[PDB]
């Protein structure tokens, strides 16, 4: 019940703030990595299940899904994948996104392109191209639900999910929009970001429309 607060290592830090600042012109590739990400996660998911079939009882569906909350100037995107434990969710530090944040920052002072992120296994901080803050809901087998929470600065909180829709299994980004990325809510423009950098991928990739009712 209590909110854990940790810190980013530098490296992670400096990279976040590059990125939320950054005035690069092509800013929908943020959810290709979103979507990569989510597929890679139900990757991992399908292969524990092809061993274990049982793995899966939690949330038998294997899917991506895109949630506008138009309301709240939020974007979800949901997937079925393998999720995160606490200690996961914790450990952004000590992990393999160290090296790939200092070698990415090293090309982008080179020139490198902002898109060539997820070369460099680090395309989940994309998302503060259109977000100013973030929380990552997980849910693994191996643990209860947790909400991590991070607005590009140095800390972030890792808190026992009480508030939450309930996963099964799997993760939920929470992208709090920009005032300027709106255009990110409107089922046309997710459509032709996902038609356009997300053609080949194994699940599908669900979008939830909320439409009133007419006459
Ligand atoms: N939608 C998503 N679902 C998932 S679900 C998952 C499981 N990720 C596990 C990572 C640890 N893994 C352990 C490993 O398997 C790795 N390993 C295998 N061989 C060599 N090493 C292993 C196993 C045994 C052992 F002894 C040591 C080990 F390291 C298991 C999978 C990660 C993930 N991510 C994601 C992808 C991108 C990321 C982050 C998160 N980051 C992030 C982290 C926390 C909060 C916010 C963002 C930052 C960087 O980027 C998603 O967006
Ligand atoms: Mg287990």
């Amino acid at each position: 019940a209590k909110v854990e607060t940790h810190e980013f290592t530098a490296e992670i830090s400096q990279l976040m703030s590059l990125i939320i600042n950054t005035v690069y012109s092509n800013k929908e590739i943020f959810l290709r990595e979103l979507i990569s990400n989510a597929s890679d996660a139900l990757d991992k998911i399908r292969y524990q299940a092809l061993s274990d079939p049982s793995q899966l009882e939690s949330e038998p569906e294997l899917f991506i899904r895109i949630i506008p909350q138009k309301d709240q100037k939020v974007l979800e995107i949901r997937d079925s994948g393998i999720g995160m434990t606490k200690a996961d969710l914790v450990n952004n530090l000590g992990t393999i996104a160290k090296s790939g944040t200092k070698s990415f920052m090293e090309a982008l002072s080179a020139g490198a392109d902002v898109s060539m992120i997820g070369q460099f296994g680090v395309g989940f901080y994309s998302l503060f191209l259109v977000a100013d803050h973030v929380q990552v809901i997980s849910k693994h087998n191996d643990d209860e639900q947790y909400v991590w929470e991070s607005n590009a600065g140095g800390k972030f909180t890792v808190t026992l999910d009480e508030t939450n829709e309930r996963l099964g299994r799997g993760t939920m980004l929470r992208l709090f929009l920009k005032e300027d990325q709106l255009e990110y809510l409107e089922e046309k423009r997710i459509k032709e970001v996902v038609k356009k950098h997300s053609e080949f991928v194994a699940y599908p990739i669900q979008l939830v429309v909320t439409k009133e009712v007419e006459k």
